[PDB]
């Protein structure tokens, strides 16, 4: 008794009165073409079209898409606009839904006025087949979640243009680029566990590290505390060490230098799967400009400028935009200073000594990351009320402001953990002598023992672990589906069934999350590689679940159309080209490997390199302490302490220059900056290379639509 | 008796049967929709042509152009394709010109083909109007020579539309973009001229000029010679000092700054003037790819494999332009290094004694010049013939990989002289102990005294001063008026006066010319502001000197149409992102400003700088001179000698280390890689946001093109 239907409403069933009143003036609008019908349920009834076919003649003409023909050059039909192909049933319920939607936008108070009064909840397609039932029959949701939506077939490829045809142009799109994505990703991957595996058979026979884990030479170190510890051993941190060897060695380089170019040739493979794509559905998605009817805030201000009687607005909603990310950033700085407030002192109170020193970088970062959560929270909604408060023209325009606005945001909280971590951890700390003091209060702020990338290595890689695989997928996967069980806590129609499944967000969500993965697995691959194999692990959990996610637990989406990926695409070039200016900085700023290159040329009186801690390791006269910098016990641990030693690139002490800036220093400075220089010119030259020479239109659609052309001039005659 | 007439040919009056065989032969396919007509003359006759009207709507539907319509929107009339017009006496000379020179181009052997033979001569249309006559009827070749192409209107605008009417698309883009150079060369002139009387206002009150001017101290210095000269005073080179120090204040920083930006933003007007001109004329310059025939040793070659029965050839012709270019800058060099001998050893044999010494390096520039012109010829020529190598697919294919393999010869051979003299000069050299030997003979090179910037300063200065305003346009204006008076050594109809005006040799070398000079003006504009004041003089010449040449010294061109500027607005990108990274290169390698200012910042010990030279000038004892390498008279010109200065950054010989690297040469070598990666980054991102908020489509064709739509539409109906 199910019959064929398409795009219910809600009716309110029992100012109220004014609701049912315009809620039944409105309709007679409705009536222009499509005779409303109701429904009858428990909870509160609703409202329902049965479509007459001429109807969509009349606005398909009026809305010109390229429909299916009657003839095919070499066995694949061609598609032309709307004139005697005169099947009348060949329709699709996509094409139907988004047709009667777009007769609901042309009523006028619009239906988004409607929607924002209250006198309906949502007004969204139904569903066509229950999925996984026992005997139904066969329709494309059912059989798109059993050979498209569940883990057991992500070993095959995607369905794009069943999952288009379904539900729409935005999410076809979307997915594609998501195949694309870890299509191209899984090269990258594999030269990525290439060149990690490279790192483990070089992981003893690389020098620095023997010359580390040497003992009997008891090389001491400066306490690197204000107070609250002692003199110690390079050789306790030789462990870190040697696992700091495995990120940095002169073929990390060179896999920065392949992902730099591996995010460019995904850009244009990805510009010509988008082409290709479009060739095989609508052969341009080109709509005309303010189809949209203006938003309601616009003709409001519209209304209230011609009661009242600018250029000012935008502007000052621009810097007070510029103020907020400005806090944003200074306040992710602050908050990660919070975070190395940890465990302050366990060594004098407490005394519990797990002794362990990876756990409270790991504690450090989980408050880090669960705070940063909240704050993205909170950055979302207010920026949400600040692009409201905008009073943009069109929902098109509305929609790139807000998602801009968003991903700024977003991506400044969630990348100055990283940034700092990287560039701002200890280059701004004084020598052993004098400490620079956080509003006359004490040291600022000092990093790990064992070089300081491995810090940010664990950092990113348990981000990219826990916070893509785990918890966003876990959280994504369980946060509606608690909702619905806490409503579940508190026959069966399509609509009775389709009003208890959720209402859709959009697809900002999706695109700002692959966006920030994309961000950090081509922003911070040269110090941690094999970012791309987590990246290609949460993009195989991520399309299946995604897809589940829309065939389940999910109302049906309206099915908009739009040609282009969005903004995206322009976030993704800004972030490629961002790529190469943060590669370069964190190669030739935190790691050991221009230092390295400048010691073996330079310095080595040798082939190869041997005394390279012993080089860089500057000492300190103990004698030369400030009052209270003292350490609070010179225990002797081992061989004795009458100096201490520091990677500083300083003179000695005994020199009639007391721990200034040596010569030294200057050398490896002016060798890193000569590396930033070459790396970020040559290699960006490579890139704008490699997309010059890469066609944007390939060999099979070039000629072809020139050739379908052909045929529909030979035809168009008589 | 001269009647409307269209595109005469040539007819070869008495193998050469054959000739005349295929020469009755195609007019048989010509007259397939017109009748020719012949002429007499007295040297050798020719054939002509004479349309009737309904020919041109036979092809005009079949070549749709969007002429002019009877309706007008706000007194400004649309265009529309072909249909109903029906004015039948309203097309123009220059579409009928084009038409028949497509029927020409219809027929097949093709009329390429029959000019590649020597059966014809060439093809061209005739001009309508003897300009600057008696009592001419005002055609409007006279009345744009009078009011275009003489330099007493210099003074006002271009008339872009009716040289456009007149002459097609291709030549009114060009001379609207060369009117939208000059138009955007002002504003960054005028500034120029500002930040020059700056220097101009600070010639003196620069503390470093003083120090070098001040008598008395007898500052003495190394001979940099190998042997046949001596030491000499610093205050002798303090009148080029002064000179120098007026191109390089911490003014021609912004000035640099300023100049990329205002290359931004003349692309980006650029584009808007071109997208508003392609508005004024056809709404599209789209057309169906391959509308040519395909060129004649493609269709040789595929007979030739036809016969014979490809990916290797594209990348051996690659690498043989490869190959071609490196010897080319090789070749480059080694002419500026053949340059340096000019006068080698005056003082020893001819002891002439002019006592100039800016006499010596303008005769090197000179050789240079004439060598480099002979250079552009032969790399012109060859690099033609390499493209015909290449047998490429299309003519727009082979007229793009031409023009930018002979842009690449030319670039390189004519900027490598000023690159070398910036970044290659002294930079090898060793230290005054001991110098580098070239295939180990003598000193390779080294640069006059008071800076090193002062020689390329000139050196361009008078390149853009001789070889733009004086020699390229008094060759221009002569060289074919002299082959004409040399053929004048050896009625009047309107074929019979346009046989002897010279072909036309394409756009080419008028794109070629002013992308040079681009080049100049946008990529060492640092060193030498006041660029655009030569580049303005050279434009107000160029413009109405080209149309006087068209108008004149030029037959017809044929009038193609392209909505596109061509390869050259990409080259335009391409120097402007070349621009910032060889502007920053010659900011801190070649100025005195970033070790002005790191001297301010670090070693001062004071306010401002005292002593910068006494500072710089690292000593050397004279008795630690190689065998040979000392100098031929110690002639005590002034104080003493014991020990000579030079400003390398070294440490002073009674230090334990004797001559080797100091560290404030680190430090200096640190803070310039530092300006350069600051400045690149802030200005490029500078770039890419002026191109980001510029729109490139302004508001007066965005609403303008969808109203004369609606107006199309809605007559469209009946
Ligand atoms: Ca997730
Ligand atoms: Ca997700
Ligand atoms: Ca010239
Ligand atoms: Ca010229």
């Amino acid at each position: 008794m199910d019959y064929h239907e398409d795009d219910k409403r809600f009716r309110r069933e029992e100012l109220c009165r004014e609701a049912e009143f315009l809620k039944l003036k409105m309709p007679t609008k409705k009536v222009y073409h499509i005779s409303e019908t109701r429904g009858l349920l428990k909870t509160i009834n609703s409202v329902l079209q049965k479509i007459t076919d001429p109807i969509q003649p009349k606005v398909a003409e009026h809305r010109p898409q390229t429909t299916k023909r009657l003839s095919y050059p070499f066995s694949r039909e061609k598609q032309h606009l709307f004139d005697l192909t005169d099947r009348d049933s060949f329709f699709d319920s996509k094409t139907r839904s988004t047709i009667v939607y777009e007769i609901l936008k042309r009523t006028t108070c619009g239906i988004t006025s409607l929607l924002a009064n209250g006198v309906y909840s949502a007004a969204y397609p139904l569903h066509d087949g229950d999925y996984e039932g026992d005997n139904v029959e066969f329709n494309d949701r059912k059989l798109l979640y059993e050979e498209w939506a569940s883990y057991g077939v992500f070993y095959k490829y995607q369905p794009i243009d069943l999952v288009r045809k379904y539900f729409g142009e935005k999410v076809g799109l979307y997915f594609a680029w998501l195949g694309a994505y870890t299509q191209m990703l899984i090269p990258a991957s594999i030269v990525g566990v290439i060149v990690f595996l490279y790192g483990c058979a070089t992981v003893d026979e690389n020098i620095p590290s023997m010359e580390m884990c040497d003992q009997r030479y008891n090389i001491t170190m400066c306490p690197l505390c204000d107070k609250t510890c002692s003199y110690w051993k390079m050789s306790s941190a030789c462990a870190t060490a040697r696992a700091s060897h495995l990120f940095d060695n002169p073929a990390t380089v060179f896999f920065s230098v392949f992902m730099a170019l591996w995010a460019a040739t995904f850009m244009e493979h990805w510009k010509r799967k988008q082409m290709r794509l479009n060739y095989r559905w609508d052969l341009t998605g080109f709509e005309e400009e303010e189809e949209a009817v203006k938003d309601h805030p616009r003709a409001e201000y519209e209304a209230r400028v011609l009661e009242k009687s600018p250029a000012y607005f935008t502007n000052l909603v621009s810097i007070i935009f510029m103020i907020a990310v400005t806090f944003a950033i200074v306040l992710g700085v602050i908050i990660y200073r919070i975070s190395t407030a940890a465990a302050l002192a366990m060594n004098s109170s407490p005394s519990v000594r797990s002794n362990i020193r990876v756990t409270v970088t790991a504690t450090a970062v989980i408050i880090n990351l669960v705070v940063i959560a909240l704050l993205d929270e909170v950055y979302g909604c207010i920026a949400r009320w600040l692009t409201k408060i905008e009073v943009p023209k069109t929902e098109k325009s509305f929609e790139e402001r807000l998602t801009f606005k968003a991903f700024l945001l977003k991506f400044v909280n969630s990348y100055t953990p990283i940034f700092y971590v990287a560039f701002f951890k200890g280059r701004f700390v004084g020598r052993p002598g004098d400490y620079v003091y956080i509003f006359r209060s004490f040291r600022m702020e000092e990093c790990a023992p064992g070089g300081c990338l491995m810090e940010l290595c664990i950092q990113l890689s348990i981000i990219m672990l826990g916070k893509q695989l785990i918890q966003n997928n876990l959280f994504e996967i369980g946060i509606p589906k608690m909702k619905k069980f806490i409503r579940y806590l508190k026959r069966k129609q399509r609509y009775e069934v389709d009003f208890n499944l959720e209402p859709f967000a959009g697809l900002t969500p999706e695109y700002m999350e692959m966006i920030i993965q994309f961000g950090f697995v081509t922003l911070f691959v040269a110090s941690f590689p094999l970012a791309p194999l987590f990246a290609l692990l949460n993009n195989i959990i991520e399309i299946r679940l995604d897809a589940k996610k829309f065939v389940t637990e999910l109302r049906r989406p309206v099915a908009i159309r739009a040609k282009d990926i969005g903004i995206w695409y322009n976030i993704l070039r800004g972030v490629g080209k961002l790529a190469v200016i943060i590669n370069a900085f964190v190669i030739s700023f935190t790691s050991d490997f221009i230092p390295r290159l400048v010691y073996l040329y330079m310095y080595s009186q040798n082939g190869t390199m041997h005394g390279f801690v012993n080089h860089t390791l500057s000492s300190f006269n103990v004698s030369d302490f400030q009052n209270g910098t003292a350490p609070n016990d010179p225990l002797d641990l081992g061989y004795e302490v009458q100096i201490c030693r520091y990677k500083d690139y300083r003179e000695p002490p005994w020199s009639e220059h007391k721990y200034d800036i040596s010569k030294d220093f200057w050398a490896v400075l002016a060798a890193r900056l000569a590396f930033v220089i070459v790396f970020q010119n040559l290699v960006m030259f490579m890139s704008d290379f490699v997309d010059w020479v890469i066609p944007d239109i390939p060999k099979d659609i070039s000629q072809q639509i020139h050739k379908e052309k052909v045929l529909m001039v030979e035809l168009f005659m008589r």
